[PDB]
DNA sequence: TTATCCGCTCTACGGGATAA
DNA sequence: TTATCCGCTCTACGGGATAA
């Protein structure tokens, strides 16, 4: 888990996480009560993504998140 | 630096490190190209703000983010 | 200094759903 | 399985700006 500066590396971080996990966004969306199209533009275009979205697909993926220094 | 879950809680731990630098909103808003308004809003209201917004303010405050376990 | 207002445009996100 | 579509409502976020 490194440093993220923006949506875009968030998404794709996320994504890596989905993936390593053999999770479907349907399997994801199902749980927490969210369109699996919501996902699919979550990982492709997060830029405009609520924190909503982002935190529940968060709990989804079973993971959180800590701020830090810019460094 | 705690794990968080919600818009919410990171809300008011982006707040807490705006006001324990002795940062105004106005200050982050022009360092970031982003109207006050926005970022009021954000602290009072985050659950529809954009992740672009999130990670610009995150700038600001010279903070970056990490995730992590859910535990 | 910050919460809050006006009027505007854009888009996210829900409801539907599909192709291959 | 996931990117992508339709039509809807809501709101964020920019542009203005204010009170005290």
């Amino acid at each position: 888990f490194q440093k993220i500066y923006s949506p875009t590396q968030l998404a794709n971080a996320m994504k890596l996480v989905r993936q390593q996990n053999g999770w479907t966004q349907s399997e994801l969306a199902k749980k927490i009560g969210i369109k699996q199209a919501t996902i699919s533009n979550f990982e492709n275009n997060p830029d405009n993504t609520t924190l909503t979205t982002f935190f529940k697909i968060l709990q989804s993926l079973e993971l959180s998140m800590t701020l830090c220094d810019a460094k």
